């Protein structure tokens, strides 16, 4: 369960160089020869540790070790101080696998990170999801759905950019939030003053784990559905925009704050198109909607939910900005979208 | 070179393994199984192509897999699983051209969307490397160590107090300064006299050329109507202008993480040398390091207030993006 690796990028030898280090420790060897793929060299351990060596035939030499730790951190060391002898080395952070505690999630742009993970604060599948919480020293608390990493309690920054990024005056003021369980926006909304802020999130889960965790993005906000100027609709909010576009209701502002596959127990991209109408319905000539866009390089992604935007029942415009986003290790795009006007 | 892992985690070994040497045998790969006694199972298959697989059982339900491979594989192994009773990580890239890993100052794996070698040489001083990546732009990274990307401009706002300081007819020092950005900040403030002393004059070369972002014109004249660069270490240069007296209103130290020499003493000796040449009521910026680590962080602290003379400090942690960690920022003064 702890995997560590070694690279040797280069301009029979190697293999004779190294063989005698595993001897050395007791491990049993058995080479499988190529014709011009050079060799694979395993080494068991009776302690159940194994070694692969790869020795390919332009001279890029590869080792794993699986498994005492200092045993292999020394083995590690053998094996450098032999290829000098011998002679670009590379010896990433060895990668646990199958800890209790799990530090790998990808960004979405599909790139390995390790984050600073020392504790699993909450762990628990809702009627809609897999809701994480996982304490990071650095991030504080992280909340993680479905596998996607959505806010940790250092990401004021994304709360920033979904409400304007300081240009927007929320004083006495109508506002829709879709989705927003973990309190980011409301909570921050709320010290505002506007008249009246609606959040609509579906799965009371998310809401009982980030008042309890995450209380450095919610503050206590979340401790009541109803308050001073706000009130929290546990449902869908698809049926929720429907019945306000029904009776003609309409805000200044809508934010959309879903996860990026929004949940549905009703083609994603469809449902992006379906959401964005309903919004528009509720959102006035002069008023302004705002939503998470994707990461800068999922350009593709981008190009598929700009075009959502020109099929819309009326026309609008749009404009985008890049952000950093502490937790997240890839910038963000969002976007604020308004109706053309007549 | 394309090295795949999938793990799965679970709550009988031999039935696993039985269950699975079918997809690698349909594939015609060859197999060797290594048995222990209470400690699982190891099997290689091996394909003549040059690709290979390390399925490792261990008898607690835990089943790891690896490939390379210079995926389907991957699928139907997925596929078998679920049926008898997972975490898939991107394959890393071992040995490519493009060099993707550049591990965190607290030691964690994170990959860069890195996509092209701008320029990699070593100087006298140090390997100096610029890569390219989609979203940060060029990335100059320093023995390994990532200095600063194009999109950085939190850092040089940072290490400059966060617009807190008015620098009009200001006298400033900076040390180290390479890549250019704090220089072709300052310079827009119409400073008084701005002086930078960088030892690798390559750095500037290849920042002139290639992280003008960053830099701007800036570093295509070492001097200007408002600074000067020196090309030499900072050491000299800090001592010459404590003999001549000589006071500055900033001290900015842009040093590399570990200064270039030619541990704690050096920097402690860089932070005498610095007061020296501070004003009373001035103030040196510097970067100190990822809010990770603390001890580093402690065991500079404690620095500060081994100086010849009693100093104050405050921290603020920020934001850099390609660093991919939080970062802390110092701000020291002498005490009053
Ligand atoms: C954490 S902010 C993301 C939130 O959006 C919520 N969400 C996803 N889909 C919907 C939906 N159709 N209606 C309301 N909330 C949703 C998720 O449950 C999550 O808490
Ligand atoms: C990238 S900005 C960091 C810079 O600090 C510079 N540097 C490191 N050590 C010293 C030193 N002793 N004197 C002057 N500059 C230095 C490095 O050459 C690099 O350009």
């Amino acid at each position: 369960s702890r995997h560590s690796t070694l690279d040797f990028m280069l301009g029979e030898t190697i293999l004779k160089g190294l063989q005698s280090i595993f001897q050395e420790q007791g491990m049993a060897e058995s080479v499988h020869t190529w014709q011009d793929h050079g060799y694979l060299a395993t080494y068991t351990n009776k302690n159940g540790s194994f070694a692969n060596l790869r020795i390919y035939p332009h001279g890029l030499v590869l080792l794993d070790l699986q498994s005492g730790k200092e045993e292999i951190d020394s083995i590690l060391n053998k094996v450098e101080e032999r290829m000098k002898e011998l002679s670009r080395v590379k010896r990433l952070p060895p990668i646990v696998r199958g800890g209790a505690i799990d530090r790998y999630w990808p960004t979405a742009d599909g790139r390995l990170v390790e984050y600073d993970i020392d504790e699993v604060v909450y762990d628990e599948d809702s009627p809609y999801q897999n809701i994480k919480i996982l304490h990071s020293k650095q991030f504080g608390n992280i909340l993680i759905l479905s596998g996607d990493v959505n806010l940790a309690e250092s990401d004021l920054a994304y709360t920033r950019a979904i409400m304007g990024s300081g240009k927007e005056d929320y004083t006495g003021k109508d506002v829709l939030i879709l989705g927003g369980g973990d309190g980011g926006i409301l909570c921050e909304i709320v010290k505002l003053k506007p008249k009246m802020v609606t959040m609509v999130e579906i799965d009371q889960m998310v809401i009982d784990g980030c008042k309890k965790y995450m209380r450095k993005t919610c503050g206590d906000v979340l401790d009541n559905l109803k308050g001073d100027c706000y009130q929290v609709l546990i449902e869908d909010c698809i049926p929720v925009l429907k019945r306000y576009a029904k009776e003609g209701r309409e805000f200044d502002y809508v934010i959309n704050d879903l996860t990026a596959v929004p949940i549905s127990t009703s083609s994603t991209w469809e449902f992006l198109r379906l959401i964005l109408d309903l919004s528009m319905k509720v959102l006035k000539q002069d008023g302004k909607y705002f939503t998470q866009g994707n990461c800068v390089n999922l350009t593709e992604a981008l190009s598929l939910y700009e075009e959502q935007l020109g099929r819309l029942y009326c026309p609008v415009e749009f404009s985008k900005e890049i952000v950093c986003v502490p937790s997240y290790l890839e910038l963000w795009v969002f976007y604020t979208v308004w109706k053309k006007a007549k």
